[PDB]
């Protein structure tokens, strides 16, 4: 999950 969001940065 964290990676899924982290792609934004
Ligand atoms: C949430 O975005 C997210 C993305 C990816 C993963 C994840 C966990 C484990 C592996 C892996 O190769 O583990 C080997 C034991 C890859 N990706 N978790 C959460
Ligand atoms: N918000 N995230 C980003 O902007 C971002 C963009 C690119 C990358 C990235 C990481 C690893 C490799 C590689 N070839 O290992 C290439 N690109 N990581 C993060
Ligand atoms: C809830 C969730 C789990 C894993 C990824 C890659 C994305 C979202
Ligand atoms: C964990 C996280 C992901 C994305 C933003 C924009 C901020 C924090």
């Amino acid at each position: 999950l964290a990676a899924a969001l982290a792609q934004a940065l």
